[PDB]
């Protein structure tokens, strides 16, 4: 007799259950951090608030903080990136889950706020995991006093990091901070690798257009954009690369990319005459890997060569001017999560007209929303750390400080270097790599200790 | 023609250096781009710079670059193997005191940093050091200390020489503040890793002309040049193997691709023969040490390794490879300058066709400028535009004729500005044809930075 | 009105699958190409083609491209799990027999093939034949010999398909001449292998969600299947090695860069356990079999596979794995549609949490296929417009209309000419905006060809 | 007091011999040959003309055929192609070899002359190694009383047999010959993968240039333009395809390279306006591997970017229109078989133009001339195939059979597959690869012998 939770449908939980325990095989990390601190119960207490991606691998995040003593409400952080059978694997366990794919922004909220409210009232909630930071965002306007029963937040992406930072700067955090994101472990693996495995997959399942010999053009080079021009590089994509940061844009050109803006000479005027109408003309895919806004704009949209594939892997949809789509041109659903822009018109639409362009999950975050993210070996080094993050906060009590030592706590961190190289090593076992131990003669030649850190902070790998 | 105050090894190769300086000076914009804008302004006037790094063509462009600038300079390189002897001929015949060529003895290369030291048998009034390694920054700390309190900063280039800074520094024996020109992104993440991916094959093809396809390397580390120098060798077709004590980079060897493995059994090296995994070992046609660390491809690697096995090292210095071993115990058959089997049949001579031998590339030294030609102008044009920003702040910031508490508030060791390096790396992707976007002011604050840059914290790692 | 001659899964899925067809027509300018040459002379008039080749998206393009043609068919897939219902559906739904859905049993794939056999109880008038693997071929030379003397010949897609065609023609028992689709190489050299560079990865992301990147993979083959498959894994960062009985086949996989392996000590397969090696087997994470042979990935290697290993099969049968054996020892337990987990510990029953089982992709049939789409439309236009050619050829050249001393001299078994095999080529380029450089006359005379081509004489293996 | 030859420094023998022992351990198919019919000397008696690259992988190719029992007389078939120290240590042999580093073309009619001749008189030859035909052209129109005691000619490239097709085509051809290059082991490994690894290496020896993230034209799209386009690509370079034929341009496209024509359309009307001067006007290095006659024309050299490389690894320099830049434009050699051409005139240059092209090796095969051509362990496939063709050709007797007789085998034919398999068995050994035996019912089940052929002589490969 358990009620506290929505799922799109509970019977399919079992076959959750069942891709639940194959996700466990491949995360050895966060499976060892269940093993580790199971006896020593270190989140006792913890009453956690979720939003994250209602996924398979998240359910064994969930699972791990919960094993570990902690209750938690969980909803997603993206209207169609949950897995309906994660929640209802979770949502059978008795643990409250509001999450399914295909939510409208009403029922995205909604979900949020049934994880802040259990039976009408502020649940006693004292930590905070995030990803976006739309979670973080309500709590600090909407219920400020939770705050002052929460010992931290640990934000899990970069767009939600540089939100927490400008609250840092602006005075407005009420809780200090975990940048899970800029764990190695996490930032140069889920962003990188993670991308690259599953761009080209969500492009293959929504339109199983081959990709190799077209042209892409990638909207940044950060490590999202790294990962996707990888993504499509491998499977023989022409790709080119764009990018307003000049060291991003030289290793583009190292690894073998030709670096291109859409605008004539790079100067995004906001006119059609700046657009380069020749490039944008022969460009098959576009993928946007900013977390900046109107990288995709519509003078762009207008130029690009008919039935090109526009998609987002970036956090928020506003990357692509998907606004204008709705305004101005006629969507032609082909299936769920894949619809047909005409270009032609917004009153109807000939069905074998041949100018339209194909966008994939309504501009949000395609890999979730056309396929199911990051595979769960890479999410293992994504989600130890933030169950670490947790845990690495929770043992400090930060709302149990006065106010004076609050202020000196208050802060936005990274986790130190000797839990990254943990979680690496035990991700290095899973893939039965064998990592060499220095000898003391050797430790000492380059000034490390034999059980590390072997790199100074200021290392970037 | 009068001068006289130099010593390479032909100085009539000068002609055949000064057309490939006009190559590359057209390979390096950004070297060349910084040549044109402080040409008026001179800000190395009065600059006498020791210099010590591999000469080569790429070397020039720097060294006339500084004296474009204003700067005297003294010069010597930092390997005995690493010279391009027309490169030092062209020098040499510019007017410019230069001490290097292809092929020196363990003393002739002291003796080539005491000659950029000393000036007619005393000290010279040298006020600026630029380093690769820290040689001459160790030559100058314990045997001319005197000349240090005329210096206004160290620039030093390679991993391994930022090191030995930093221990001087908290050691407090370091008498002269230093710039990391390593840790540059234009460096670390472009000379080191790129520039021995463009190298390490080309090296080892010019030495050996083997076939690299289908055979089976051993990469020690996955650093920076491990990263390039397992591409190198992949690029080519190689089934590439990497070890690795950071399991950080062992995890991103991984994710590349690659098998992490061990030279020894669970990783444990206990200096026993039995420690060996002796079938991994038998199965390696090629390993490249690239970690600056010591013996990490030690004598009991060397006895395991497959007949016939290639063996070179990228790392800075030659004890990655106990060397010192295969000297004592067996016999060494130059095939040609900078190639040698090692016969493991014993010391005294050898079969002329005997099949139980090793390659050595270099005698252990740096492989890619000993039996190549070291990277690429273009890749170089990041690093030596760093160090010639690098050269003029801490010139201009005139370390030693500042007050003794303006002097301790500034004995470190920094990196250059964020901003210098964007500024660097925007002239090598125009280089390539590159076009940068420039943020509108509504992007700009959307992520909050500057239209100009930079573009990201100082903890972004790219 | 009134059409009942089919079956589908679900013929409300006819609507997604119409705008699907839209998409994929786009995607295949060759085929669509032949459909606006050949509209208006209807070369297939009177042609009734019994078809067998799975039910995708793209043998619906291909389907509507002969009705469009002029010819009549009726519509079974040649594997059980190939259709997609969508597809099925939207040619039903424009009036076309077709008989086929995804999951079919064994008895509902032979009913199928019946059905486009018979029409109201009896035999239909057919005459053309096109095939994917055998299957409807042999069931028309055992079963139904009298419909084969008016059928003028027989299109035969893949490698497994066209050596049972040639093992009837060397024992006599071929009834109609044949063209051998598979050979031409904008079939064989795009279809077997870029076709499965694209959908083997696809298919194992969508069955398992696994990590490629840094694990183990052994692929069995290395023809054109096996050539694409290995390429597949290997740009997802796999450490991919590869089995062969050819030696040249062998010899192109250690060029290309990969390990070649035998799943038998000195690959010898006694049928005894002792000849697998089985530490190369307890590495393994993924076994992909490319052959087209029988057994290749037999039961003793299933009992040496490392655990959680993921098996599947590429090749045309599933007898390339002997998942007979495992349906006789082991446990299935579906986690979801053609994706089964295999627990070694026993038949009656399994634990939940089971730590040794492995992982089957489709119950060994195709996988591509199976777990996902297989390949994309671009790359089946060439396939599918050398199928058209193929078509209008034999059925203009009638043969079952010649005296039986004339049929004799005409029965064999026959690829396109090049130049058709040019032209497929070129519309393919012109696809990808690629442009093809035209020969001066002076060119042409200096190579010895003409300037419309053929460019290669006929024994080029590109 | 052995004279009978002509190299550039007798002294580099004893280097060249330590190679060529080093080659030996590389080639294991050619090495294992000579230890076969080490016994049955199938080759006393046969006197070979031999005009082949005298590398060190040749040297090896010469030592195995007079270590079956014939006497050789060698030349090079490219004035840049040979390794000096190769030459002198076979001239240290005792073995009749002509060939140097740099001969002029008065030099290399020489060298080929003296092979011809001996003491002034032609030699009792009765057999022909040849690459290229240059050697098969001038005995047949200069010395054609000799072929009436050649028994047969094994020609290596893919130019040579082309002009062997021409004259059977025509009547002109005397003697038989083999097609070496078609042997599987031959084409598609000397031809592709011997490519893929000399052309980077003989572009980094010549100038060093750092080949990521620029733009590469590749002509052609054959074996030899597949190995090009991926040792460019490989490097990081954005690499470009041209191609006449269209299935090998879909090879090109299928393979991730974009499909470009020099000309506008595709059509070559010789007038400047034909060029695409925008596309050549950004690219930095073009390579011709076509075979073919003016693919890098002088119009298409006038557009090219300022200081792009140019170079040709097809057997003959007209592939680039030479002609027209020693004619119109300065040339100012860097370094041997390295020449920047100045595009301001004819008569002198300035030292310090930025109006140049660097031409490497005046036009001929870059590989052979910048760098040293194909690995050891990859002729080792190319050369047991010439030792496999000279035995039978020689054993055929065609200079003793009647006129019926020749009539029936004046042909040029391939190796049989089975040699070609047992070839690269050979060198799948060397890899310390382990090839599968099918079992009884297995080889039954395919139509195959356990033995081979495992193909059927249709198939491509
Ligand atoms: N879908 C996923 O699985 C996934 C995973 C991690 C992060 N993300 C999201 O992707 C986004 C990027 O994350 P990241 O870690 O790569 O950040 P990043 O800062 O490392 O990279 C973003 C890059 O975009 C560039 N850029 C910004 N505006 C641009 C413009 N107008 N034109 C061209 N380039 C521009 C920046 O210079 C920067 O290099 C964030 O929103 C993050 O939340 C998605
Ligand atoms: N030859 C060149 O062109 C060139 C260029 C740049 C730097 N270098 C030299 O190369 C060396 C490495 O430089 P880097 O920037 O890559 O430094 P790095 O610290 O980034 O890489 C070295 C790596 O070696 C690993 N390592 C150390 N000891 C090991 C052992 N016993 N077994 C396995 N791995 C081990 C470390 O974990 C580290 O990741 C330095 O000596 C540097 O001076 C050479
Ligand atoms: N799934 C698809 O999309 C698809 C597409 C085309 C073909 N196929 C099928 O795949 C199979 C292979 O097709 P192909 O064109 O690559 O044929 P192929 O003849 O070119 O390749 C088969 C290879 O397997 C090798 N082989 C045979 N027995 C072996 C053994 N015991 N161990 C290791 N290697 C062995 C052979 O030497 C040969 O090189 C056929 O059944 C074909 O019908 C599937
Ligand atoms: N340097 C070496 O090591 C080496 C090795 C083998 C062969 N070769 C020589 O290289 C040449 C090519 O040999 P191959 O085996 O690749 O021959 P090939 O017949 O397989 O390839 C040549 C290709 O060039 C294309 N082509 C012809 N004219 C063209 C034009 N105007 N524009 C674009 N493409 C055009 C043809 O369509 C063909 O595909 C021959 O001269 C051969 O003797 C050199
Ligand atoms: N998509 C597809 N349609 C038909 N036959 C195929 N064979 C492989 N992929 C196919
Ligand atoms: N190294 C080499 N020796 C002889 N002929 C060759 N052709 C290409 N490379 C060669
Ligand atoms: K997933
Ligand atoms: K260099
Ligand atoms: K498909
Ligand atoms: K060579």
């Amino acid at each position: 007799g358990f009620t506290d939770y929505k799922v799109a449908d509970i019977t399919l939980a079992a076959w959750g259950r069942r891709e639940l325990i194959i996700a466990e095989s491949e995360m050895p990390a966060l499976m060892g951090l269940r093993r580790k601190y199971a006896g020593q119960q270190p989140l006792k207490g913890a009453k956690i608030l979720g939003c994250i991606h209602m996924t398979i691998q998240t359910g064994v995040l969930i699972e791990t903080l919960v094993a570990l003593g902690a209750e938690v409400r969980w909803s997603s952080c993206n209207i169609f990136s949950t897995q309906d059978q994660a929640a209802a694997a979770i949502a059978a366990a008795g643990i409250p889950v509001f999450a399914w794919k295909g939510e409208t922004e009403e029922e995205y909220e909604w979900c949020i706020e049934q994880t802040i409210l259990k039976d009408g009232q502020p649940w006693d909630a004292n930590m905070v995991l995030d990803d976006g930071g739309d979670l973080t965002e309500i709590l600090h306007k909407k219920y400020p006093q939770m705050l002052e029963r929460i010992h931290g937040i640990t934000e899990e992406t970069t767009t939600g990091v540089h939100r927490l930072l400008d609250m840092l700067k602006n005075g407005t955090l009420k809780v200090p901070a975990i940048n899970v994101n800029d764990s190695v472990t996490k930032s140069k693996n889920d962003n990188k690798y993670g991308c690259r495995h599953s761009l080209n997959d969500a492009i293959k399942r929504g339109t199983d257009h081959l990709l190799s010999g077209k042209q892409a053009l990638v909207i940044g080079y950060g490590d999202v954009g790294k990962g996707s021009s990888q993504s499509l590089r491998q499977e023989g994509m022409i790709v080119k690369v764009a990018e307003v940061d000049p060291i991003c844009a030289m290793q583009a050109c190292m690894d073998g990319f030709e670096v291109v803006s859409p605008y004539k000479n790079g100067i995004n005027d906001g006119t059609e005459a700046s657009i380069d109408a020749a490039l944008l003309g022969k460009i098959d895919l576009i993928v946007t890997t900013t977390g900046n806004v109107n990288v995709c704009d519509a003078n762009m949209l207008k130029a690009l060569k008919k039935r090109a594939v526009v998609c987002n892997i970036g956090h928020f949809d506003n990357e692509i001017d998907t606004a204008f789509m709705r305004k101005n041109w006629a969507w032609e659903e082909v299936k769920p999560q894949v619809h047909k822009i005409h270009r032609t018109g917004k009153d109807g639409f000939d069905a074998h007209n041949d100018d339209y362009l194909i966008l994939l999950a309504e501009g949000r975050l395609v890999n979730l929303g056309n396929a199911t993210g990051h595979p769960s070996r890479i999410m293992d080094g994504s989600f130890a750390n933030q169950v670490l993050a947790q845990i690495h906060l929770f043992e400090q009590k930060y709302a149990d400080l006065p106010a004076a030592e609050k202020a000196k706590r208050l802060s936005v961190e990274v986790l130190p270097k000797k839990l990254d190289e943990e979680v690496a090593l035990e991700m290095v076992k899973g893939f039965g790599g064998v990592v060499t131990q220095l000898t003391p003669k050797q430790a000492e030649y380059i000034g490390v200790s034999v059980e590390g850190p072997f790199k100074p902070d200021t290392y970037r790998y």
